[PDB]
């Protein structure tokens, strides 16, 4: 078929080993900035001692720098608090003697080239969080629950509040936080007060009361608020940093139930609502651009109690794709894929030339199922969850099983090149996988119960593989390390030698394999989401299309660190299909027309009563968030009020 010529030579001088000696217990690994190569490894022993190593060559070599931390014990609960973007900021938290007035931290702002010791006025309880806007601003919680802020990269710390439960950095250096009063975080549960500060402690606005918890997702601020003289609670949303609030058109839940933001962006949110009682599943709801109107998207969606596992996944390598796990009435688990932001859900197409397993009734008719967080959690033989990278268009890699449900059997690895529309067995049996050079190189390692010395690699998007021995002395493989963003050609293999054990990391550079830099000819045209090429509206997902330039399976070259995915939108004509029913409307039968509700029951009535103005004055239809269609159809009707249809049954006072 097709394999790389004279590869053994191209990799030998490019392979780079490093023996880390030690390293019983902890082994933390942190990348520090993009296009640097700075990696930091932190090993903690016990009677103990700590050991820190720094690389600058993508993990090909390290230099022990415990010296830079004046040789002290470092707490791994806090780990290595790394700064955003290329701020080069690193914050290690030291262990102090019991009687101390406050903690101690080591800090670098120069990619771990120089560390600064700093004693604190408090004892940290949380990892110091960096502001997304300014890397010099940090916030933390004391063991006393006081909110401490710093405006000088942890040099000077000022307590800005005292009974803080949870705090979070918003956009433009804002800080959101809850506070208790009568006892503790656990006590005042659902009775807490949500606050905000834009002047890092100077002023404070109470932005909520009877708060159970809060969270940020995309453009929204969600907070669960507890019912007056009741154990139940419901979601409320603010798109204006707490200033204005509005109840979410979602069910209310009990103390034994939860809400989880499965996914959030500038357009909408995927919200998991736990089903009442120990079920180990809930319901997925997709929001509108206001984060208020919700559409039931998926039933019996696996999500163990509390949080807890979920197989919910954003297939980051193709627009609108998400795979998750649903629970069958006959207590089996099925994988469901959505190509249109959870509009429509369906089974994953089984690979063409693939046989159905013992889980399936028809031996010729079944689907692909994916092993993710939940499978992993059940000590099922899954070394890795599904992996997709946004720069590697259409590629999805996962351990799955072809059949009617997720099977306990030892999984093989499956790949997709079109974002989950079509699948193919990539490798037999479990493996650890990585995407290099934006789909230029796919790299694999077998999940053996005994030592290994080989790395498998592909240059044709997992269609053809090649074995390569990287070491004479095999190792008990532990994991892989590659620079986030899947742009490098440097992969770090990690393990430990057979015993008197010692950790080691062989780092291969694939620079000589892809000695040729890609050029215009190497890329071909690809219409994302193609189903029927005859159809004019083919590839129309969420109102538009996208034509890509993708490197040929054929072409075997380097896309380069500067690689820019080139895509091109084709704006489609609006149809009813680009609209969700606003509040008080529903879609009966196969029909796409949003019909007015005969009567509003459950939580629709709750909102119909306890809700508000704009959301109730419904146009009947709303444009799907992220929907960029133009022309065609539009709901030709006036903005009509509904706080009459509910109240029409209630005897009303004067
Ligand atoms: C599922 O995964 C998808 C792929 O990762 C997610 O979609 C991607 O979302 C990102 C971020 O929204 C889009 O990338 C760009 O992000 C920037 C935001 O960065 C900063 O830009 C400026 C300058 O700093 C400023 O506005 C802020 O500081 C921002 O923080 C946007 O400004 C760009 O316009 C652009 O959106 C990707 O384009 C997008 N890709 C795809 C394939 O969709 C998706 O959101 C995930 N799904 C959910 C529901 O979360
Ligand atoms: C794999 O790892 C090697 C190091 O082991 C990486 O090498 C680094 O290569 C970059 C260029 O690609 C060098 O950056 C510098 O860029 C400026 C321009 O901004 C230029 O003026 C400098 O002369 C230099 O090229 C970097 O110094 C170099 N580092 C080392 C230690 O060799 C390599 O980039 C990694 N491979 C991939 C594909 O990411
Ligand atoms: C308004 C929100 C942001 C959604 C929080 C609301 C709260 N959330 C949680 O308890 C919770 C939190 C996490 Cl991080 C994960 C899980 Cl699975 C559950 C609830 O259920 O009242």
């Amino acid at each position: 078929c097709g394999r790389v010529r004279d590869f053994v030579a191209k990799l030998a001088n490019n392979t780079h080993q490093h023996v880390f000696d030690d390293l019983r217990g902890s082994v933390s690994l942190s990348w520090v900035g993009d296009s640097t190569g700075v990696i930091l490894v932190l090993t903690t022993f016990h009677v103990g001692q700590s050991k820190l190593y720094r690389s600058e060559d993508y993990g090909k070599n390290f230099k022990d720098i415990t010296d830079l931390i004046n040789n002290t014990f470092i707490r791994t609960e806090f780990g290595m608090a790394i700064g955003p973007e290329n701020s080069g900021k690193v914050v290690l938290t030291a262990e102090v003697s019991g009687g101390s007035r406050g903690g101690r931290i080591f800090r670098s702002s120069d990619f771990a080239k120089n560390f600064v010791q700093t004693d604190l006025p408090f004892h940290p309880l949380t990892q110091m969080m960096y502001s997304p806007q300014n890397s010099d601003y940090l916030l933390a919680l004391s063991t006393e629950n006081g909110l401490w802020v710093s405006k000088n990269f942890g040099g000077k710390w000022e307590e800005i509040h005292k009974a803080v439960c949870l705090a979070k950095w918003g956009s433009d250096n804002t800080i959101f936080f809850t506070t208790y009063a009568n006892g503790s975080c656990k006590a005042d549960l659902g009775a807490l007060e949500l606050w905000r500060t834009s002047d890092l402690g100077k002023s404070f606005k109470t932005i909520g009361v009877k708060i159970y918890s809060f969270g940020l997702g995309g453009r929204f601020l969600f907070a669960s608020v507890m019912a007056d003289k009741d154990t139940t609670r419901r979601i409320h949303v603010s798109t204006d940093q707490g200033d204005t609030w509005s109840m979410a058109q979602l069910p209310s839940v009990g103390q034994e139930q939860f809400y989880s933001i499965l996914a959030a962006n500038d357009d909408m949110v995927f919200m998991h609502v736990d089903e009442p009682g120990d079920t180990g599943f809930g319901t997925i709801f997709t929001s509108d651009d206001r984060g208020i109107v919700y559409s039931k998207s998926l039933d019996r969606h696996l999500y163990t109690t509390t949080g807890g596992e979920t197989d919910f996944t954003n297939v980051t390598s193709l627009r609108g794709v998400y795979i998750t796990s649903v629970l069958s009435e006959d207590n089996s688990i099925q994988t469901m894929i959505t190509f249109d932001q959870g509009g429509r859900w369906t089974h994953l197409r089984k690979p063409e030339n693939s046989e159905c397993d013992a889980t399936a009734k028809n031996k010729n008719e079944c689907s692909l199922h994916i092993h993710a967080s939940y499978s992993i959690s059940q000590k099922l033989n899954v070394p890795m969850a599904p992996l997709s990278e946004p720069n590697a268009v259409g590629i999805v890699i996962a351990h799955g099983s072809v059949g009617d449900a997720i099977s306990v059997m030892v999984p093989d690895v499956y790949i997709s090149d079109d974002g989950g529309y079509s699948w193919t067995k990539m490798l037999e049996g479990p493996h650890y996988y990585t995407i290099l050079d934006s789909g230029g190189i796919i790299v694999a390692i077998e999940h053996s119960s005994r030592p290994i010395n080989v790395i498998k690699f592909s240059t044709d998007e997992g269609q053809c593989w090649q074995t390569y021995t990287f070491t004479r002395d095999p190792i008990y493989f532990t994991g892989l390390a590659s620079e986030p963003g899947a742009r490098s050609m440097n992969i770090s293999i990690w393990g430990f030698t057979e015993s008197t054990s010692q950790w080691v990391s062989y780092t291969i550079d694939f620079k000589d394999i892809l000695e040729r830099n890609c050029e215009e000819k190497d890329y071909t045209i690809w219409l994302a989401h193609s189903t029927d090429p005859e159809d004019y509206e083919d590839g129309c997902i969420l109102g538009y299309k996208e034509q890509f330039l993708r490197l040929r399976k054929s072409s075997m070259c380097q896309n380069g660190r500067d690689y820019v995915v080139t895509k091109q939108p084709s704006i489609c004509l609006c149809s009813l299909e680009d609209f969700l029913c606003d509040f008080g409307y529903y879609r009966p039968e196969n029909d796409s027309k949003c019909v007015e509700q005969p009567e509003l029951k459950g939580h629709d009535l709750e909102f119909c009563l306890y809700g508000r103005e704009e959301h109730l004055t419904t146009n009947g239809y709303r444009k799907i968030p992220g929907d960029k269609c133009q022309g065609g159809v539009n709901p030709v009707r006036e903005v009509k009020d509904l706080k009459k249809k509910c109240t029409s049954n209630f005897l009303s006072p004067e």
